């Protein structure tokens, strides 16, 4: 008789990238305080931050809703553009800054577990990304994130965000397993639990960092998902995935 | 000055034609000789050829998996006097495709460009195809595009404009890489670069070379290292 083991039979995993592996708050901060320099001040800035990448989940929301997609970078520009008229009494930014501002979305450093957890993965498992980002976006944060992909997936591909059915789905047709084999990998519950619905593991990455040292996030109880990580080694370790 | 690479992979990149053989000799062991099978995959990656040519002369797109394994099959039934394949191993045929080895110089030519230039992959082979491809030739890519995100083979120019838009790289900023003279005279009509990589090997000893002279393209290359070189990455 064989005993039953303690394999996961996934494929792929699928990983929401901003957040999820991108310190994106910590990278736009600063590089919002470098491009803007005296005239914003970290907590003015980080306010702006904060309020930009709401903006970007309600404009998204509201997108989804719609079954819309647009450029996510004219859509994190957008955004900042309404924030820059809101804090125009403060500050002001150059188009040119607009730009670049909005280019620090394209340069997310990773959480220092991503690189190391992704490669890890590897061993076992097709890594892909499946990000809302447009596809250039990700391929850049895949550069200053030091992300190595099996397949880089944007919500561009698929003409639709996540947590749309279709973004899992076709990254699912497009890796050519089953949904029901790919672990969706977010620090975010909407993108789990759309991915759960169409069949899809859903390992949530704990990022308690994510929205700033002191930001807020969302405490998920054990067993809401398949897996509750707070590293991507940790999740790589308990997919059966040894260190390196 | 390009600002990413992209790059054909079968045959560019993979030695599929030693792959296919040793892919199908492990398959089918003893039950068909080497050089019968060699016939096949020649064959296969003609049928393959073929039904590309004509797919992309009508604008139709397929799986090119099953377009490898469509073919397989009637490849079969045709040497199916020498011998026979399972369903099961028509599959496990048809995951040849995917299972490509690289050239050795491909991971490290690879690599040695990640220092300079977005490197991505666009192939015609499925999605699904290139990734594995990606594990089986470790091809360590920015990006990896198929004819199945455009819905339209390479040389299609949707396909570089595709990859071009997706990479938000303007193509006069991609350099397209590939075997095939094809593959970058397209490309060339899309603004692309082009660098020709030369592959004797990929069709075989037997295989025609389709002579690419000095000059017709930006690069002519004999490895992936040395268009690297060429393209000033620092070696490794």
């Amino acid at each position: 008789l064989v005993p039953r083991g303690s394999h996961m039979q996934f494929r792929a995993l699928l990983f929401d990238v901003q957040g999820t592996l991108t310190d994106f708050r910590s990278t736009l901060i600063e590089h919002g305080l470098s491009i803007l320099g005296d005239r914003v001040d970290r907590e003015l800035w980080e306010e702006l931050v904060d309020q930009w990448r709401g903006c970007y989940r309600d404009e998204l929301d509201s997108l989804v809703k719609q079954e819309k997609w647009r450029s996510v970078r004219a859509v994190y520009r957008d955004s900042l553009i309404n924030l820059l008229a809101k804090f125009s009494d403060s500050f002001c930014a150059t188009s040119a800054e607009v730009e670049l501002l909005t280019d620090g979305w394209e340069r997310l450093r990773s959480w220092p577990d991503v690189p190391s957890g992704l490669e890890q993965l590897r061993s076992k498992y097709l890594v892909a990304a499946l990000t809302n980002a447009d596809f250039s976006a990700i391929v850049n944060v895949g550069r200053s994130a030091k992300l190595q992909w099996d397949a880089v997936l944007s919500a561009q591909l698929f003409g639709a965000y996540k947590p749309h059915r279709s973004t899992y789905e076709g990254a699912a047709t497009l890796l050519g397993i089953a949904p029901s084999e790919i672990l969706m990998v977010a620090s975010h519950a909407y993108d789990l639990e759309a991915a759960r619905e169409v069949g899809a593991g859903t390992a949530y990455v704990r990022r308690p960092l994510q929205y700033g040292p002191t930001g807020r996030t969302e405490d998920v109880p054990d067993g809401r998902f398949d897996f509750l990580v707070d590293s991507i080694s940790e999740l790589a370790d308990q997919l059966g995935c040894p260190r390196l």
